[PDB]
């Protein structure tokens, strides 16, 4: 009974890899229908909580998305330095299965996206995703840095999601496009197993 | 959980529930709130289970609508644009009242198409919600194509819902986004930060 139980690999918790220090080992989508998807087994002596809120002391709330750690959330230093990444998502080729671990904490009403994708590293061919925590206080950009970026997410066949993260204030002289097919913006990261597709904005000429 | 009251701070200041009208509605967006809407006129008690399995709920999007009596007992919409549920807002009232007429198909999603008056000797307005269609019909002229409704989630971050309606008659195309010429301001409704845009058939190339 209850909530729909997933696994990312295999069917049961026997299929299950042992999670790694600080990783997720529970993701919980609360969109539509509930569902919860088994990501590991905590080393132990400890297990997955399954609860659906926040109180259990275990769960980071994400937008759309809850991720359940196996020790207690305020163990992690919560994040205060530019582009320090809350999470990194790993996919390795020969892997059937994918790591999230857990870096540090968002502040208060500060929302994760994607920012960078880089390779796994020397030994292994994969990639490597990278999470940041919007700015709470709005600042100058400087050249290179996006200003504003777009996540579009297929919701389903005739519904599309498209956040829109003002990321830093443009100079004088200049500002930042609005929508994802104007100009001076580029495509950023398409992570396909969210379904989602990035766009980054850059400052622009004034009129 | 957290627990919030739509008026006073206690289930005593709340008032009884029509038929069919939403006792608690529960977001579950960052951290999950339960904003308690009105007593169910017993012998019953107001659901608060965050799952959807307690029959009593409707799960739409962001947002779970809690019901007295069991969501079975509510038919299923069929025609196009028949109101799902409808938000009214008194003036004079510390509350306000949303009652629910059908339930639409799974995975279907609701948003909001019409804003019309309560009229008479009660001042304020009545908000219509439709269910989004899964399947696509072509668009007859005059009807909207694309629907953008924008929802302000805090100072730096906007959401765009987009729907899609319906399909352009050939030699015409759909805009994209709600700038675009070709769209108009829909309905707003303050109380939840979103603001609709809709889109029409336009001049094709």
């Amino acid at each position: 009974r209850d909530v729909r139980i997933l696994y990312q690999v295999g069917d049961s918790e026997e299929d299950l890899p042992v999670c790694a220090p600080n990783a997720v080992c529970s993701k919980i989508d609360l969109y539509e229908t509930p569902w919860i998807e088994r990501q590991c087994r905590c080393p132990d002596g400890r297990t997955c909580p399954s609860s659906l809120g926040v109180e259990d002391g275990h769960t980071i709330a994400d937008k759309t998305r809850h991720y359940k750690m196996c020790q207690p959330v305020h163990k992690l230093p919560v994040c205060k330095h530019f582009r320090d990444y809350t999470w990194t998502l790993t996919t390795a080729a020969e892997l059937n299965v994918t790591e999230q671990i857990v870096h540090c904490r968002c502040p208060r009403n500060s929302v994760t996206y994607l920012t960078k994708r880089e390779p796994i590293g020397n030994d292994s061919p994969g990639y490597r995703y990278l999470f940041a925590c919007s700015p709470l206080t709005r600042l100058r950009c400087q050249r290179k840095q996006p200003c504003k970026l777009f996540t579009v997410r297929k919701r389903q066949e005739f519904l599309d999601e498209v956040n829109i993260n003002s990321l830093c204030q443009c100079p004088k002289g200049h500002r930042c496009p609005s929508h994802h097919t104007q100009s001076g913006v580029i495509a950023g990261e398409s992570f396909l197993e969210d379904n989602i597709q990035t766009y980054s904005g850059y400052c622009m000429a004034n009129d």
